[PDB]
């Protein structure tokens, strides 16, 4: 797939405002996506331990984790398509390290999209939302693809 230009100004008009507050979207989203799929949880062997929301507000490590994943997010969307040499070693280390299947990135694209309209409305209209969804979605065929050829796709 290729987005246009316009889907790439509203994907980064928004990420814009993002940036004002990385480590504050970074533990929204995190706290979002163990929330709403207990099952991703367990595959942090860091945050394993975490029983309740207060318990993840409260946790300066997952607040870090939670920077360390929205910079490398921001500088995929950042290349507007040509993300081939950011893809590789994430893809490798989600698949072979971590071992994550394909279905948990759909689950945190989902908790991105819920924390960007409950926090920028905005500036995230249904426009600006559906090109976001093609920008992640783009993103997760292309980890997907990666998966196969490193012998994973799961
Ligand atoms: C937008 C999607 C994501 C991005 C940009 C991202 C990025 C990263 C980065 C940069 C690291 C550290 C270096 C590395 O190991 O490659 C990391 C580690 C990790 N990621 Fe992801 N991640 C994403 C989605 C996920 C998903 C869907 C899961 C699990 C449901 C996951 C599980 C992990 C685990 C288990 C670690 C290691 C944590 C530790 O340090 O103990 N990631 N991620």
């Amino acid at each position: 797939m290729v987005l246009s230009e316009g889907e790439w100004q509203l994907v980064l008009h928004v990420w814009a405002k993002v940036e004002a507050d990385v480590a504050g979207h970074g533990q929204d989203i995190l706290i979002r996506l163990f929330k709403s799929h207990p099952e991703t949880l367990e595959k942090f062997d860091r945050f394993k331990h975490l029983k309740t929301e207060a318990e993840m507000k409260a946790s300066e490590d997952l607040k870090k984790h939670g920077v360390t994943v929205l910079t490398a997010l921001g500088a995929i969307l950042k290349k507007k398509g040509h993300h081939e040499a950011e893809l590789k070693p994430l893809a490798q280390s989600h698949a072979t390290k971590h071992k994550i299947p394909i279905k948990y990135w759909e689950f945190i694209s989902e908790a991105i999209i819920h924390v960007l309209h409950s926090r920028h409305p905005g500036n995230f209209g249904a426009d600006a939302q559906g090109a976001m969804n093609k920008a992640l979605e783009l993103f997760r065929k292309d980890i997907a693809a990666k998966y196969k050829e490193l012998g994973y796709q799961g």
